[PDB]
């Protein structure tokens, strides 16, 4: 009885009126009632509390007197000081009130019965108090809100508009918005960085096919058994108090894992590859959230004795270390130590064990008669890299007698890229669920890549295109790849363009931040020094220079694979260690921290550093191989690459930028100073087919300027230049926006202008062209200063003067008129009109 279906037959429309919001509401209420939801009339919170009282008394087999019920209400159900986050805490964690009655007896009052899910009462009400809405009540509590809109209302624009009193609606867990054609759901959270339209979701089948229209969505997502499982078992409330409602592919993998455990155990078919399986969920789609959730659910199987959740120490960061601290405290870090692991093994009244693959492998090497070897064990592995996982499989196959193991990866091991390691299929067995990169990009759940070799260094181009590895390793020195000029030109390019790439030029726009991945410890030292020197230079030239805050971290290591670096700082050579030492000193003075480079300090520095790159206390992080495979930073959008990446390491590193955020983060920028074009196509193609690169890789500057057709859709996209031309041709101004119609058409057109400029801000050709508009062509020093900073010659310089762009004045005239029209939105038809709210606020 899976809740993400393998097969689904589309319902038929009634033939009745299905245009207005009250049309959608009629059929939704009717459909929900056919599915066992009792409709009640509720006109007040007083009537809501009364209904809650009836449902919780039924559920819990107990009758409150009135004084008790008022007390229950003021102190647990409906505390006046509770906010949304407090009700989510109560739904997901604190759902049992141990209540003391007037006669002093003690009873557990459940808000929700989680073990007997179907015992919960589900009800529907319509909106009471202009807005058409239906609310699903679970034991009288409002947990879902369905916002209904007219057909042909832009669902996105409606979302922007709506995202005490009455306080019971703080309990809402889930939103659904629908114009009948499209239906999206999203979590009720106060975290604004999770509140953008990018975080709404379509329901779907296990093959990932969308289920969009409200009638089908009603009959699938809104089956009591579906919706209640989504609400209770497939929504995560983490240690940072963020509610995340899982996407269908995440749920689809999870339930298929659990069902596979049970049928294997019932078949007494354990400890073979046909006992478990793997999940192919593409990089950045939620493997770490999902696999961890599936491990937590697995502990609720009464016949399993211990569930191992295994991560790679390479992949740890602040948020996930905070998470794991709650379940396996002081045990999930970067050290080789197993004391914490073996202590959590001995904890009774506990089934989940989080650990790293380095630790699990160490313990299994040294220990031989652990009780857990003969128990019923689930293994859930979250992207464990090739070399350490290989030795761990040997001892696991050797020593666990009754296990069911599962793996999540975004970059499987096929015959073609095996050389050395066992294929993913041979280790884990069947592919239980797949959600691949073209799946995720079509669903807009990860971001595309803009990948460009920055070929502006002729003296060094020969090296930066070298392909023999022997030669490439031999060029990691100051005569070649670490030539001070090359390091300077590259570092200068990054300082001249960081704000352009991260969307920080036109303030007070927050923007994004970036990483720089390099080839070696010496490379990191040269770059950190050059940045330092070049920024002290800029501080003297201009006194209005605003510096970037730069940091680095690395230790010592040891195709496709990114080298594993140890957390044992005593492994490094004296020079690397004293450099990393001096960097932490500067880091300490700035952030008023006090980390050292002993093991404990380095580990805490690593943990602080991840936090500050994620929240942009750091502008640019320089690494060799750390934070390249698991680090989750939605507001990081640019990876500067001076490194030879291939195959799965390529996919992982680039994907540091691939997190969706809002409409300002159109894709991740990958700026490379070695030519990685062949490697990018080879790596994309290895994890898809020959067409996959056309979905993953962004179009050229000429395409966004002049227009193209998205082959994935058939959607013609107008070019910037066509838009700009239409703006002048049809709106040379103020009299052009006289009539309502002309106002609507202008908003539509200027919205495309804003989408196109924001895309084009990531193209060096466009930044160069914008820069030229701010120049005295008579002034020859500033003409020469622009040529050298944008790498244009006298020929290229000639051509760009001919490209006519609209003046800053006419743009800000467009901008404020656009705002007028937006704020006025309090014959002609405004429903389909999406204002570009995020791009504005930028
Ligand atoms: N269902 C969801 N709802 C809301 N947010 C989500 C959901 N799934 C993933 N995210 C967000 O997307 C980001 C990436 O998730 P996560 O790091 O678990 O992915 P991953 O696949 O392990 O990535 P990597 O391949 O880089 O290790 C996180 O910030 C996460 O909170
Ligand atoms: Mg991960």
């Amino acid at each position: 009885n899976f809740i993400v279906l393998d097969k689904y037959i589309k319902a038929e429309p009634t033939g009745d009126s299905y245009q207005s919001e009250s049309d959608l509401e009629r059929e939704l209420i009717q459909d929900l009632r056919n599915q066992g939801y009792e409709f009640i009339s509720v006109k007040s919170q007083s009537a809501m509390l009364a209904n809650v009282r009836e449902q919780l008394q039924n559920l819990n087999g107990v009758v409150f007197n009135d004084s008790e019920w008022r007390r229950f209400t003021e102190q647990y159900l409906d505390n006046p000081s509770d906010g949304i986050l407090d009700k989510t805490r109560k739904i997901h964690i604190d759902y049992i009130c141990d209540f003391i009655f007037d006669d002093e007896r003690l009873e557990n009052i459940y808000l929700i019965d989680k073990k007997n899910l179907m015992r919960n009462k589900v009800q529907i009400i319509q909106q009471f108090e202009n807005r058409y809405d239906v609310t699903i009540l679970v034991n009288g509590l409002p947990l879902v809100q369905i916002e209904l809109k007219k057909r042909g209302v832009a669902i996105r624009e409606a979302f922007n508009q709506i995202h005490s009193e009455n306080s019971l609606f703080k309990y809402l867990q889930l939103f659904v918005i629908s114009n009948g054609t499209d239906t999206r759901y999203f979590a009720n959270t106060t975290k604004r960085d999770k509140n953008s339209f990018d975080f709404t979701m379509n329901w779907a089948k296990s093959d990932n096919t969308l289920i969009k229209d409200l009638k089908d969505f009603t009959a699938t997502c809104f089956q009591k058994h579906t919706l209640l499982n989504v609400l209770v078992n497939y929504s995560v409330f983490d240690s940072s108090q963020t509610l995340l409602v899982m996407r269908p592919y995440q749920i689809a993998a999870t339930e298929r894992i659990l069902w596979k455990i049970k049928s294997s155990f019932t078949a007494k078919n354990w400890s073979k590859p046909e006992s478990g399986g793997y999940i192919w969920h593409t990089t950045g789609s939620g493997k770490t959230l999902t696999s961890f959730k599936a491990a937590r659910l697995a502990t609720e199987l009464d016949f399993i004795d211990k569930v191992f959740f295994v991560v790679d120490r390479k992949d740890l960061d602040y948020q996930t270390m905070k998470e794991y601290q709650r379940f396996s405290p002081d045990s999930v870090n970067g050290s080789e130590n197993t004391a914490g692991l073996k202590r959590n093994l001995d904890k009774d009244d506990n089934k989940i064990i989080v650990t790293t693959i380095q630790k699990l492998n160490n313990l299994m090497k040294a220990e031989s008669d652990l009780p857990v070897y003969n128990q019923q064990v689930v293994f859930i592995f979250d992207e464990c890299h090739r070399s350490q996982f290989g030795e761990a499989q040997k001892n696991l196959k050797k020593k666990f007698k009754r296990y069911y193991q599962f793996g999540f990866t975004g970059t499987p091991i096929f015959p073609e890229n095996a050389l050395g390691s066992e294929t993913t299929a041979s280790v884990f067995g069947r592919e239980l669920h797949s959600y691949v990169i073209t799946d995720a990009i079509r669903d807009e759940k990860v971001l595309k890549f803009k990948v460009d070799y920055n070929d502006v260094r002729p003296q060094f181009k020969s090296l930066e295109t070298e392909t023999d590895e022997k030669k490439l390793s031999a060029a990691e020195n100051q005569q070649a790849f670490l030539h001070p000029m090359r390091i300077q030109e590259i570092t200068q390019y990054i300082l001249n363009n960081f704000r352009q790439k991260t969307h920080r030029t036109f303030p007070g726009s927050k923007g994004f931040n970036a990483m720089l991945a390099v080839s070696s410890v010496d490379a990191a030292k040269a770059y950190y020094a050059t940045f330092k020197r070049l920024q002290e230079e800029a501080a003297n030239k201009s006194a209005t220079y605003k510096p970037l805050r730069i940091a680095t971290i690395f230790s010592f290591a040891a195709i496709g694979e990114i080298s594993d670096e140890t957390f044992d700082t005593s492994a490094m050579d004296s020079s690397a260690k004293e450099f990393l030492d001096a960097a932490i000193r500067e880091y300490n003075s700035h952030f008023k921290t006090n980390f050292s480079t002993d093991s404990n300090g380095f580990q805490n520095y690593y943990r602080d550093l991840a936090q500050r790159v994620k929240n942009q206390d750091i502008d640019l992080l320089i690494v060799v191989g750390m934070f390249l495979t698991g680090f989750d930073a939605p507001t990081l959008n640019t990876l500067f690459v001076d490194k030879n990446l291939r195959y799965h390491g390529l996919m992982q590193a680039f994907s540091r930028t691939n997190r969706i955020y809002d409409a300002t983060k159109t894709f991740g920028n990958i700026v490379t100073f070695r030519d990685l074009e062949r490697s990018t196509i080879d790596a994309i193609t290895l994890f898809g087919d020959k067409n996959t690169k056309n979905v993953v890789l962004e179009k050229s500057y000429t395409e966004y300027m002049e227009g193209f057709t998205d082959a994935a859709t058939g959607e013609a996209k107008r070019g910037f230049m066509t838009v700009v031309s239409e703006l002048e041709q049809r709106f040379p101004d103020p009299t052009s926006i006289e009539s309502e119609k002309e106002k609507k058409d202008f908003v539509k057109l200027f919205g495309e202008y804003l989408r196109a400029e924001n895309i084009l801000q990531n193209y060096d050709e466009f930044a160069t062209l914008k820069a030229l508009q701010q120049i005295d062509l008579s002034d020859p020093v500033a003409v020469e200063k622009f040529k050298a900073e944008h790498y244009v010659d006298d020929e290229k310089f000639a051509e760009l003067q001919t490209i006519r762009l609209p003046a800053d004045r006419k743009i800000q005239d467009y901008r404020s008129a656009y705002n007028d029209i937006r704020d006025w939105q309090r014959t002609t038809d405004w429903d389909d009109v999406v204002f570009e709210v995020d791009l504005l606020k930028s």
